[PDB]
């Protein structure tokens, strides 16, 4: 179903991004940022809002989807 999140690309985490609700207008950003799963894995909701702009919605649910995983 899903490899491990720590070997996902910049591309398999844009995917997983654009699958998520509510998050497909984030999906640029992250390929801008080069998130790659082991990048994914420290991602807090303070790097969401605060240095990537998001709003909070989207951004807990991005963190909740990748504990959830993990």
């Amino acid at each position: 179903d899903r490899p491990p999140i720590s070997s996902w690309s910049v591309d398999d985490v844009s995917n997983f991004i654009r699958e998520l609700p509510g998050c497909q207008d984030y999906v640029d950003d992250f390929i801008q940022q080069e998130i790659d799963g082991q990048a994914l894995l420290r991602l807090k909701e303070k790097h969401l809002v605060n240095a990537m702009g998001m709003k909070l919605g989207p951004a807990l649910k991005i963190v909740a989807k990748v504990e959830s995983i993990k």
